[PDB]
């Protein structure tokens, strides 16, 4: 139950600079669960503008990654983003942080789906979110 | 009333590829409001990935614009970071050629709407912290 | 008579970073005119270099957008245009006047009119306006070459 | 003596990547009011990805912009004895051959008119000593 | 013991797209050793061209990451790469791999310096090499 | 002239594409002598120069090495993709800055099943700036 970047490409149409997932560590047909890894390095173009004197990762991008993680799970049952409720960002994600991303389905309401995602670095909670995504 | 992209650079520390506001057209301290503009063009790198064969502005970049709009109004109240983001409604596809007008009303927290040619494309509630 | 970016691509081979037209607002084969639109934003790579202390669009990228709009017009008319006869590639530029700095947040409205045809060489006269103020005008020669 | 490397060129003009389109000055002369500059053309410039995906050729406007930067440099070199330079006018541009990766673009510019904050040049770009493009350029010195 | 990316920018002039180290995990001037990390993701420009159809990290950039951890260890005791030898590439390195870089200073004859280096993914060696750096300014 | 290959020809031979396409053209080659001569122009408009170094642009020596290896892989292709099995004896002598033209010469010295060994040098203005010994595998 391993999907590397190449498998992920057959699944989503996202590509550089908006493929924000490196691999799928594990997936659950049954549990409607997924876990993804996005590695975070100084050598990604956003870190130049956000921010010049302090590389931090855009929250919205973590969310986009959770979203992309959510979107894949879907395709395993495209899937564009319809909404994103309750989103809270506890910790700065920097270059070096491996980013581990868990996303679970909770609502299947007629060609729409909803998910809860949490994002962690060394186990800690850096971000959680409710993601709403359809098609 | 207005603030050009060089004014935005003295207020916020953001830069390329994450300066997502071209200019501030209005604001008002009294009223706790701001209107900003984000021009959208095929010549922005994110469209090469999102997606080949159909370039559409990703939802989350709409929010980030909204957030910078917000965090400038904020800075006029006297840098901010994005704590909470809530009630995010992605109506329509934003495409190369659309002009994005950004309304942010403070109520720190805020209500923001993003428009193309009158029409709402996005709305969201935005908590935020230094 | 509107053509979105996806439409431009069927017509012009240009892709990023040298696709400098968002959409065609209007065309007329009968009138040999075209209106195009280029949105100018600070999220464009060239604004980092021209200039780092003060982003303003390069004169020559304005011209290039004029040239692209003229080549779409060119294509749309190739049955008319080339009655008596593969991409349109710029062969001359002549009456270029740059009147105003074009800055991020300007919408760039581009008018091009084809005024001369001569055995594969096309001449158009273009102007570009920001908030209906004249920002640049040019005479473009394109050759329908390989 | 009459060379200026890319770092010298950085102190003369504010242009940076991706609109720094000169690698070095080869010769100049305030006395003859001419300058010889060089831009190397390589596949590993980004504009080649879009112009064109299946046939990389250097856009004509960029050759012109190379010539105007060389002209602006000549202007700056001549400033003391004429009194930033911005491109006000372009005329008579002829694009003569396609320029492709691996071509060394040698650029010659000669200042012909001084007319009150407005300068005016003739300029040619060459590849292997043959002309790929010519132009008259009109820069205006303004802050 | 640790140095974040910010600390790294004070020691080395390298910047994007040639900053090839995220952080120093540890060092030791006594043993003359350094361990670095470099995260490998699909979001990195060089993966577009190497290769479209199969993104794999260029050997020569793995080496450049080695030479950069080395250069740090150097100033912890600019360093310009003057020699490379016995470079062996074992294993391809792809998006998702975390890339641990260990360098160890071997010789320090005058102004020329020399290191032994290794790069690893999940513990196994993916590349090794001997590097010669001169401290030319 | 019968022995030139432009960038669109290099593309048919090697999968490397931007930003890791590092040869502009092949200038000469002998299938009999086991040689190739290629060129790579170097210019300020290359993105690595914004990082290497911000206040002083000079070509990473690893990139000179990568240009050599591509040259070497084209020659291997022409004698017959080749991957970079080994790099030995790399001398980085002179710094390479915008405005220089890298002339690259590769010489196939030995072979040992798929693994192949070349001697390779890099030239600016007839002077050597970099030399090395390369082991590419695969055929």
């Amino acid at each position: 139950k391993q999907i590397d970047v190449m498998g992920i490409r057959k699944i989503l149409p996202h590509r550089y600079p908006f493929a924000l997932l490196d691999k799928i560590v594990d997936w659950s047909v049954e549990d409607r669960t997924i876990v993804a890894q996005k590695n975070v390095t100084i050598n990604e173009d956003f870190f130049n503008g956000h921010f010049p004197d302090f590389p931090v990762m855009p929250g919205v991008l973590i969310v986009e990654a959770m979203a992309q993680a959510t979107a894949i799970l879907g395709e395993l049952m495209t899937f564009m983003l319809a909404g994103i409720d309750k989103v809270r960002v506890k910790r700065p994600v920097v270059p070096g942080d491996v980013l581990v991303i868990e996303s679970r389905m909770v609502k299947q309401k007629n060609i729409i789906c909803t998910a809860e995602s949490v994002a962690k670095v060394d186990g800690q909670i850096v971000c959680s979110a409710e993601l709403m995504a359809a098609y």
